């Protein structure tokens, strides 16, 4: 298959807030992911991080290891310390057959901080962009030399949140640095997912099909809520949820027209007691494959 459909375990057990889905075992998450029809799944905090142990739980369920989030600290640590911090991840990904590493600068991020409003998120001083981009590119050239493509995950609560900042990451990196286009964080960050795709599709190496509930996002902005408070209130949902406001097909149409190959991952943080992951992830996969057909991406 030229298009593979993935999921992310934070639908089942949240990574940032371990009180969300704490009771849901790895075994349940993986059973339901396979049963729903996903081709693979991304790293979650309950995943073994050794190759044999991770293979032992994914292979019985027909699940490929899509990729894993790896946190960056380029703003406080040297490049060589950051290459040495990503290497264990690069080795696991190779042993698992994965082709992508997902990265985000978190050294000053606030999305994991429950008590910090999202409006207080860090902004990278204008003079530090050139150095920061160069450092990201150095990790991506390092990764590429090993078969792994770096995809940068712009993210609420980080220095890469707005559309303008996505454009600055793209100006100050390349050619090995790719963009992970997350439709949910892009709209949450007041950006236009379609317009971002128009500009950067040729650099997009990985796509997260995430939806937002416009009602809840407007609540987050007005009441000054943290990222994890938005998550608990349902700021995110899946493709095809009527309460959502992301327009998926135009983004998938841009991807089709330039020949995107690879994964589309449904990543939807929700409170799983209220928003059953089996239900919402079933809805997501059903709707995203429809949208991908309508877009001519999945032919
Ligand atoms: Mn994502």
């Amino acid at each position: 298959h030229m298009i593979l459909y993935g999921t992310n375990p934070i639908a089942w057990s949240n990574d940032d807030d371990r009180s969300l889905g704490a009771h849901i075992t790895l075994d349940q998450c993986l059973d339901e992911a396979a049963k729903i029809g996903f081709d693979g799944i991304e790293k979650g905090h309950k995943f073994p991080q050794e190759a044999a142990a991770l293979k032992a739980v994914l292979e019985p369920r027909g699940l490929r290891y899509v990729s894993g989030w790896h946190s960056l600290n380029l703003l406080v640590n040297s490049v060589e310390e950051e290459k040495a911090a990503m290497q264990p991840a690069l080795d696991l990904l190779k042993a698992m057959g994965s082709k992508v590493i997902i990265v985000c600068e978190t050294s000053n991020a606030i999305h994991g901080d429950n008590d910090k409003p999202l409006q207080e998120r860090p902004v990278l001083e204008d003079a530090r962009w050139e150095a920061f981009g160069l450092g990201v590119e150095a990790l991506a050239a390092h990764a590429a030399a090993q078969g792994i493509t770096l995809v940068y995950h712009h993210h609420m609560g980080t220095i890469v949140e707005t559309e303008d900042e996505i454009d600055r990451l793209m100006r100050f990196t390349g050619p090995h640095t790719r963009l992970l286009l997350d439709t949910g964080h892009c709209l949450f960050g007041r950006g236009n997912p379609e317009r971002v795709a128009q500009k950067h599709i040729a650099r997009v190496g990985h796509i997260h099909a995430k939806n937002i509930r416009r009602d809840i996002v407007q609540d987050v902005r007005d009441q000054n809520l943290s990222f994890l408070e938005g998550v608990r209130r349902g700021v995110f949902t899946v493709p095809g949820d009527t309460e959502g406001s992301v327009d998926f097909v135009p983004v998938l149409k841009i991807a089709a027209e330039h020949g995107y190959q690879g994964w589309l991952v449904i990543e939807a943080e929700q409170d799983p007691d209220v928003r059953n992951p089996f239900e919402y992830q079933s809805l997501g996969l059903k709707s995203l494959k429809a949208f991908a057909r309508e877009a001519g991406l999945d032919k």
